Parts: structure tokens; C-alpha cells; sequence
């Protein structure tokens, strides 16, 4: 369906992200049989909502819970919403959630990171109080988008196992909200920006009205009409542009309007006039070679898990600003739009990624049998339905983010095993579909290291080569000398094989804050510096390398294991955002370069 | 003035705590002169708002900034607030704030932990947007509630000095909002709940209205009318009840109804049926010998400072609950109301405290530079204005929390130096006025240790004896063997002198998380455990001691100094809420007792 971020013009939001809701588990899964959405959640406890439910209660049982949980709260409908289209919207409900407005089911959704909404007008009376019950499921299987395997022992007690690194946090991670629109209302927009060697060109507009005549107009930062248009679906505006630039991110405003014989609708969409294209080994932005620096990030912090927070966001962007990072990838799932809005406004360049991580049965900490399917691409494991769900995930992401200028490329997935035979058969259609859905952005699929230049089967189907490389860590452990020979050899292989622009989208080493060593070995702050330093020497020798995104700006939680010391420690910053010495290393290299430009080969 | 916690039926809130305001510093203090509230803040940046401005940007020059900062924001006013009361309310603006609606100065407030509000109807138009500018000041001087001394050096820059331990966080710490009201509006309510010997008794209701007849109806949790009152002036509803007990905390809902011939105003007030008093050497909640357990706390956390957070609140309470804490103190300032709303609902007992802290001038080892007034109570320093401002502080807090059943006691001040001359003539009037503001709750002043039995001039004026003691820490450094003698010798010296209930409001020791020592010495977890043990042993032998609160629940930030290792480390939990070995020690002692019941000497 159509998706537009709610703003407040003839429209209005009652946030209802207002924190406190009632909360209780369903350990027996009799919540639907007993119709819990019909009565006050019995035996419930307070919970904060935008957030993960796992960490809020310092309870291991609640944290490791698999299955259904229930949220609930009563809210008032603004009396002034008398005759309006009243919509209930969840910016995210991790993995699955079903919604009842007082014994009337309105929604159902299967993906944890994108919004779903429903017209609740016929089920809400303006000025009264309603009972909103959400049932949330945090289970993964071979058709869910991060694939997964829910294991159930002889006792019936379920247990979630997955193939990605980060912890499987669940719950309502983002805002829920009631919002208003007139019965004639803009409900879908699509803007393509074009540019021709930086003096003028056009923005195609494509508008889906909920039954109205649409007019449109483009406004400066100082709010003046620089262009104007009429008609529905089709338009091309022409300009003398202030281009959206990685540095500043100048934004115009396209004000879309929907007119009945009786009702108006005004929707302002921030627009960034910029071109994103690949030419050979280069990633051109506004027809200029751009060099990515920054992080693979995560949505993760103490207490709130993947729950959104404005302070966290403000702080992290201050940090990424200080350190000199010009980019990042929404590591492994669509991030909260607030992030993309920030990126739009501050000129931050983003690699937007689906939640499609886990395709791989070969990332294992060995020697626990842990029978996984023997065929990755097979009816048991990654099958036709999976491909659909995957396709669906791509659709829902693009539908949401197609208009963000900050997004400079789509990432279909992260580290699938591309060796097995069905790999190319599974991904080819997804690469073609993605291009259909958005023709205006280069496409990528993040590559795991054991599917190297000689064994990978998929990378030619994409535009930019995004590599996850750990030479000197998981392999050639603690050996910088040989890791460097391999890294550079593998990069040159990829260069000559595909002649695409290479971005190292992951490189980093677990590092204990405060672990110092004269011998500069693996888990020490000094090693993290020596490692990163070595990678950088290599990158500056390889012309096709067009980007470097360190594996993790900050330590994050993972599933328990012998590889993970209370989580992943590849953070440049700790989880409470305190900088390891590598932070200062990067700030020198990144602030030291000419902005958005690859280093001549040496200082 | 009149303060009511906004709730939602004939009233509606659009929370302006939509994080992301415009923010800037005014290092030239020329914003007021240049009328910054008239246009958009130039040289601004996004800031999340609830929460301190200090830490959001990982910047020292902003963290330590003293002077004025500016918050700005725009907000559409709801169409449905057609001809209604529109009230702009800030739950807190640390220290000072001046507010402008577009160009209209609508507000001004000194005090940082209590709300203020005003009617903005004439300056706002429903259906339109309005610009909101807030000038926030963090400066502290002698006539301020947290007293202090700002020193402008030869250069044009200010540098704040103060006398309390915790860091001087500032900014908009709590919810800000627009909330609506009919023109006939309840604007004040006061409730006193008398009980006697636990079979039955009534509640006086007394309230102020904007011209409306009041239908006062008391309700079950089940919404059944268990009593009814009549008349805009008060009542006595004498029925047999369900007591608000510390264990579970039952709650009645007294609905207050104001009426005009044209408009009707409904307001639900949470009412906890309980009595509180001092009887000899006992604290009697519902006529029961109680025993306080818990912490002295602080509004403090990573990144956000003293800014409120639902997750943080949900988690901390999960901890206190788990560890066995049945009570705590709003240490050194009025906390956000949510904390008390939560305490009411969960039967959490709460010693409410004013921001009166810093009244003392001998409070450290200063190696550093002379002049700091000579006479604490003197026109130089703590004087007429300062007793006024102090009174004003007692007023506002009580005007807000007089109806919170969790509040079982008022704390006038913290660690005042009561040896100088004016000490007794200063606190006597305030001690008198407080009871005159609320005679339903006992009152205390938290005592510093160098005012001890033979030297404190001011304890007799209060009902309960609250003592901060570090006998094994600041003095008798690391000698549990003598620290015991002194402590008991001291406690028994207090008992015989005043014959009041004794609560140790502060007892704890700095402890580096992860510092272990076979020698069980200072700043080691082992020591912290041994120290707290030693105290418990002494409490267990003084029949007068009715309450124990460990020093801080969690490590927090302080001003820079030799005694503060990256902040006060006296937390039982670290700042990110990870427990020190003392947590499990307290766990066993606290949950191990009978609820609200002192051990039988020993145990
Ligand atoms: C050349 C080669 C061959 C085999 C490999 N196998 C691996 O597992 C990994 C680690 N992998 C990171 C991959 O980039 C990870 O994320 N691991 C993980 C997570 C949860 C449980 C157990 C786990 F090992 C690297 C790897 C490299
Ligand atoms: C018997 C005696 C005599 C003199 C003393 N002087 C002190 O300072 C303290 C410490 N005090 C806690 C009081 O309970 C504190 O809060 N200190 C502080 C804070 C910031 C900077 C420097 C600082 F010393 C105790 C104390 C005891």
C-alpha cells in the first residue's frame, strides 16, 4: 500500500507514542483463544513504548522470551476530529503485530522495521476513549525477513535461534500514532530529481490522490515558489538549483495539494535535488566522485534495545560529525525514518538496507551439531515464499524511503551464502524487481568474505560492490602482515572481475575498552588502531575502493556465545558512547581528507 | 498559584515533547536585546527535549557553558480547540526560563524542578502554527534554590560555582505541552485522607473552581460510586475503605466536576486512602510501625542528564522492586511527577525533597583559592531574599505533590550547615510555614555529619531525624572497627537527645565497578559490601532507627574534582544500571525481612 510520513498541515497527530502501556506475556498462547483485546490486560505491568520489551525489566526470562506479548492502552480521540479520516499508524512493531481498536481488528503486519497503518474512522468516535490492543510476535522462520528457526524442546518451551549477529529485540520499537486527514487527501508521492552538470534541471512528480485534483509548487529554504505544476501522476519542474550536497544537504519543499469541490489537502514533502549514479569504479553524486566514510550502525542502546530515542540520535550524530563520518548503512534493517530525515537535513549519505540478513548457514560457531537444513536454497529453508517475503520487504522499504535524498543506494541483503546452487536463482529476480521499484538508485547486496571474487555467484547482478572483510581477525588472526597481502589481493580480484565501485561496508575488530597491550594484539585498543590503519593503507592503494564504513560505531548486544563477550565489541565507541582510542584515529583520517574525496595515495 | 497534573477528557494535550527543537547558545548574552524570539534562531542545531542540553552534543564547551541558551519550536494548534482555554505548560525548565509565543512574552520562572503554565488563548489561533521560544538560564546565585556563585573572570565568559555534589545539568528536563480546557475549569484540588485503627474513615475534599458547582464522586478501582460529595467547598465522605498500603497501594478515583450553564469540566484525581504521623520513635503509615528501605536517588543517566525517560523509569523501578527497596527520596530536587504517579500506583513510599541543597560552606577539602562568603547566613550570602526564595520553593513543591499518597514526608533541605549564627533563626520560620502549607505529612531536614548531636542547632524543629553518615569513609577512613563504635555511639546520642524516629537518608561508599581486593579495602566491591553490612549491624541494634536508604541507587555525574572519579561512584548500580556485588547483598537483606518491618534486633 501507499505510505507517507505524517506531518501536521491540514493533518494532525495525537502521538500516543506517549510512553506507558500495559504489558504481559502469553507463555501459554491462550491470548487469542481468550480474546484478550476485549478486556483490560489482566496481570499486566507498565512498559515504555517506543522501545524493546526485553531489557526494560532486568529479567532474563522476559528477555529471552519467544512467542506472543501484548501491549494495551486507552486513548482519547480529539473531539475536533469529528468528520475526518482518522488513521492509526505504527512506525514499527518488531516482526509481527495484530491490532484491535476495541474488539475490532484493524491491522496485521509481518516485518519489524517498516510502518503499517489503517483507516480506523468507522471504528472510532471523536471525543471518546478507545482500547488499543496490540499482539506482538517475535518469532522467526524460513519465510520471515530475517530468516530464523524457532526450536521447541521436549517440554514445548520454544527458543529462538537465528543466523544474524545482533540480539533479537522485539516489541514496539517506534512511535504509534493516531493521525488525521480530510476525506480528500494526498496519500502517495514520488519525486525523481534530475541534474545536468550542475546549472539546471527537473523533478518529475508522480502523485496519487485519494480523489482530488492535485496542484504542486516548489519552495526555497526561504520559502519562495521557484517552480509550479498542475495535474496528477505527471510533472517535470525546471530550476536553477541549490543542489542537495553531502556536506550541507540543501532542501527544497514540494507542497502537494488535493482539491475537492469542498475539501483541501496540503502535504509538504522535503525534496533534495541531487543525482546518484555509478560510472565505472566511481560513485558519482551530482556528477562528482564521492568517497564514503563512516559506520555500519545499529539500532541498539542500554535498556531500550532497538527502541528509538531522540537524545541517542542527537548524540550519535554529534559523534559521527565530530569523527568526520560522512555516511552510514542502516545495518540489517530499515532504521527509524527520523534518522533518514536527519540525514536529509544534514547532508548525510545513507546506504538503506533491508532486514534480509541471515541467508547463511555457514556463519556458525562450530561443534554444536545444531542441525540446520543442509540446503540453503530449498523448500525446507529459503524457498519461493521466502523470495516473496523478501520481495515484499524490498517493496515496503522502497515505498517508505524513495523520496529521501540521503538514500544513495539500496542494499537488498547482508552476507547471504552465494555458493550453493540456488543462490543466483533466488536473487536474480530480486535484483530485477528492485530496479523496477526504484530506477533512480544503484543497487547492492552486502558480500560475506568466504564468498570471495572466485566463488561468489551474485555480485554481477548489482551495481556497487559492498564487501564485509575481516582478514586479520576471523582469519589470519592477529597477523597484520599476511592479512594485508590477502586483503589487497582480494580487492584487486574484485576490481578486475566486475570493475564496479568497491565499498568496504564492514571492517573492524573486537576491542575491549581499557584493554591495553605493548604487544598490540587482538582484543586491545592498540590492535584496533593497528588493524584499521592497515586496512586504510590498502584502501588508498586500490582505486576501485570508493568507500570505507567501519564495522561498528558502537558495541551492541548479540545472542550469547563463545565469540561474543557480553555482545559484539567491534564498536569504535562503547555502548554508553564512550570512545575507544580508535575513535581518535578515525577522526584524524576522516577530518584530514578533503571532504568526500578519496586520498591521493598517501598523506 | 494553582497547579494540576493535566489529564484527558474535557481536556486534551498535544505533547510538545516531540523531540527535536531548534537550539543555540547565546555566548554574548545579546539574544534578549536582539529579540531572538522574533525570527528563527540562526546558527542553531537540533536538540531533543525532555533532557539536559549539556551532554547531547558530546562537547565540553557546551557541557560547562553557563548563561542563557535558547530553545525554539513551531507547532500547529488543533482545529478542535475551537474557542477554548489553551494552556502552555512546562513540567520543568531547569533553573530559569522565559517563554515567547511568536512575539508575546507569556511566561517567566525561577526554579528548575517544578512546573509552570499560562493561558495563551489571545496570542494563538486554532488551526494555525505558532512559534515557541524559550530562553533557558542555568546560572545560580545566593538567592537561588540550589544556591551558588557565578564568577565572570576578566574575560567576558562566566563560570559557575556551586556547593552540592551532583553536576549542574540544565535545559528542558521534562515534558512540555499545550493542554486545553473549557472556560469553566477546575484549577485546584486538595485532599486529606484520615484513617483510624484500620476499619473505616473519611476524606476532606476542598477545591477551587472558575465559577462551577462541583459534583465530587469517589470511586472504586472498579469505577463504582462508593461515596458522593456536594458543594464547591469541601466534604467528609465517611465510608469503610481499602487502605493504600506500601505493599500494593490500592487507589480510589475522586472525580471532580465543575459546572456552568454552558460548559462542564471533569477531572479525575488519584486518591490513596492513608494516614501518616510520628508517634514517639516510630513512623506510622496507617498506624503501623514501618521500616524504610531503599535509596537516595538522582535524576541522572547517560546522554540525557536529568531529562526524564520512561524506559529509564520502567527499568530502575524493576530494579528497586527486585532488590527490595520499599521507599526512596527525591534527592535534592523535586523529581518528575511520573515518579510519584508510579509510586502511588505501586505503593512506593516517597520522602519528597526540595532543591534546598548547598546551604553549607564547609563541604569539602578545598585546596582552592579563598573567597566564598564568611557568614553563611548574612546579606552577602543566605539572606532575606534567600529565605523567601526558599519558602517559595517549599510552596511550589507542595502545591504539586500535596495529593500524592506516596509522599509520606517533606524534606525541607539537605545538609545545611547549622553552626553559623543565623542557622536557627533561618530554618525556624520555614519549618513553621511548611506545616502551615501541609499539616498532613511530617517534615524533616536532612542532616550533615559535622553537625552531630552536640553541635546541630536545628533538629528539634522537625519531626523525623534524617541523617547522612559516612563514618567508614570521609572520617575513620577504611576502619570498620572504630567506625562502628562512632556510628552507634552517635546514633544512641541522637536517640536520647531528641527521641525521634531516625532514618539514615544517606549511607554509602565510592566503589569502582570491577575493583576487587582480598584485603577488602576502600573503593573495592568487597569493601562496599563489608561497609554496608557493618551499618546494618548497627541499625539492627538501635530501636530508634526506623529507616535506611543507601546513598545513591546508581553512579551519577558530579562537578570536576579530586574526590570524584569520573563522577560519584557511590552507586549500588553503575550508571548504565549494571549491579555491583553490593546489590545482591542488599537484595538478601531487603527482600529477606518481613515487609516494612525492622529485624528482631538481629536476624
Ligand atoms: C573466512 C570465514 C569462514 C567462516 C566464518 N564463520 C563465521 O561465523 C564468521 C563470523 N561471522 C562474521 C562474518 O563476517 C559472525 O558474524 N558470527 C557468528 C554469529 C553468531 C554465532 C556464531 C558465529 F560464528 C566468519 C567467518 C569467516
Ligand atoms: C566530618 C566531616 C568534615 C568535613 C567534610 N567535608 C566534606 O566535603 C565531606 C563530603 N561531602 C559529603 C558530606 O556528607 C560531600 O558531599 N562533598 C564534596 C562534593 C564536591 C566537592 C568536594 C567535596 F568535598 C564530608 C565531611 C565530613
Amino acid at each position: 500500500s501507499h505510505m507517507l510520513r505524517p506531518v501536521e498541515t491540514p493533518t494532525r497527530e495525537i502521538k500516543k507514542l506517549d510512553g506507558l502501556w500495559a504489558f504481559s506475556l502469553d507463555r501459554e498462547n491462550c491470548g487469542i483463544d481468550q480474546r484478550w483485546w476485549e478486556s483490560a490486560l489482566q496481570e499486566s505491568r507498565a512498559i515504555a513504548v517506543p522501545g524493546s520489551f526485553n531489557d526494560q525489566f532486568a529479567d532474563a526470562d522476559i528477555r529471552n522470551y519467544a512467542g506472543n506479548v501484548w501491549y494495551q492502552r486507552e486513548v482519547f480521540i480529539p473531539k475536533g476530529w469529528a468528520g475526518q479520516r482518522i488513521v492509526l499508524r505504527f512506525d514499527a512493531v518488531t516482526h509481527y503485530g495484530k491490532v484491535w481498536v476495541n474488539n475490532q481488528e484493524v491491522m496485521e503486519h509481518q516485518g519489524g522495521y517498516t510502518p503499517f497503518e489503517a483507516d480506523v474512522t468507522p471504528y472510532v468516535i471523536a471525543g471518546k476513549s478507545v482500547r488499543i490492543t496490540v499482539c506482538v510476535n517475535n518469532e522467526l522462520n524460513w519465510q520471515t525477513i530475517p530468516p530464523g528457526m524457532v526450536i521447541t524442546d521436549e517440554n514445548g518451551k520454544k527458543k529462538q535461534s537465528y543466523f544474524h549477529d545482533f540480539f533479537n529485540y522485539a516489541g514496539i520499537h517506534r512511535s504509534v500514532m493516531l493521525y488525521t486527514t480530510p476525506n480528500t487527501w494526498v496519500d502517495d508521492i514520488t519525486v525523481v530529481t534530475h541534474v545536468a552538470q550542475d546549472c539546471n534541471h527537473a523533478s518529475v512528480d508522480w502523485q496519487v490522490v485519494a480523489n482530488g485534483d492535485v496542484s504542486v509548487e516548489l519552495r526555497d529554504a526561504d520559502q519562495q515558489v521557484v517552480a509550479t505544476g498542475q495535474g496528477t501522476s505527471g510533472t517535470l519542474q525546471v530550476v536553477n538549483p541549490h543542489l542537495w550536497q553531502p556536506g550541507e544537504g540543501y532542501l527544497y519543499e514540494l507542497c502537494v495539494t488535493a482539491k475537492s469541490q469542498t475539501e483541501c489537502d496540503i502535504y509538504p514533502l522535503r525534496v533534495g535535488i541531487r543525482s546518484v549514479a555509478v560510472k565505472g569504479e566511481q560513485f558519482l553524486i551530482n556528477h562528482k566522485p564521492f568517497y564514503f566514510t563512516g559506520f555500519g550502525r545499529h539500532e541498539d542502546a542500554d535498556l531500550r534495545g532497538k527502541g528509538f530515542d531522540n537524545v541517542l540520535m542527537v548524540h550519535d550524530h554529534a559523534l559521527m560529525d565530530w569523527i568526520g563520518a560522512n555516511s552510514y548503512r542502516t545495518s540489517h534493517y530499515p532504521y527509524a525514518e527520523e534518522m533518514l530525515d536527519w540525514a536529509d537535513e544534514h547532508g548525510i549519505v545513507v546506504i538503506d538496507e533491508t532486514a534480509a540478513v541471515g541467508f547463511n548457514l555457514s556463519l556458525g560457531i562450530g561443534f554444536e551439531a545444531g542441525n540446520k537444513p543442509k540446503e540453503l536454497y530449498s523448500e525446507e529453508a529459503v524457498n519461493g515464499e521466502t523470495q516473496q517475503a523478501h520481495l515484499q520487504a524490498i517493496k515496503e522499504l522502497i515505498a517508505r524511503d524513495k523520496n529521501h535524498p540521503s538514500v544513495v543506494m539500496w542494499s537488498i541483503a547482508n552476507e547471504p551464502d552465494t555458493r550453493p546452487q540456488g543462490a543466483r536463482e533466488y536473487f536474480a529476480p530480486l535484483a530485477e524487481a528492485t530496479r523496477k521499484l526504484d530506477p533512480t538508485r544503484p543497487i547492492t547486496c552486502v558480500n560475506v568474505m568466504f564468498c570471495d571474487a572466485h566463488t561468489d555467484t551474485i555480485s554481477d547482478l548489482f551495481d556497487v560492490l559492498c564487501l564485509n572483510r575481516y582478514y586479520g581477525w576471523y582469519v589470519q588472526s592477529g597477523d597484520l602482515e599476511t592479512a594485508e597481502k590477502v586483503l589487497e589481493k582480494e580487492l584487486l580480484a574484485w576490481q578486475e572481475k566486475l570493475h564496479q565501485p568497491i565499498i568496504i561496508t564492514e571492517y573492524g575488530v573486537d576491542t575491549l575498552a581499557g584493554l591495553h597491550s605493548m604487544y598490540t594484539d587482538m582484543w586491545s585498543e592498540e590492535y584496533q588502531c593497528a588493524w584499521l590503519d592497515m586496512y586504510h593503507r590498502v584502501f588508498d592503494r586500490v582505486s576501485a575502493v570508493v568507500g570505507e564504513q567501519v564495522w561498528n560505531f558502537a558495541d551492541f548486544a548479540t545472542s550469547q556465545g563463545i565469540l561474543r563477550v557480553g555482545g559484539n565489541k567491534k564498536g569504535i565507541f562503547t555502548r554508553d558512547r564512550k570512545p575507544k582510542s580508535a575513535a581518535f584515529l578515525l577522526q584524524k583520517r576522516w577530518t584530514g581528507m578533503n571532504f568526500g574525496e578519496k586520498p591521493q595515495q598517501g598523506g
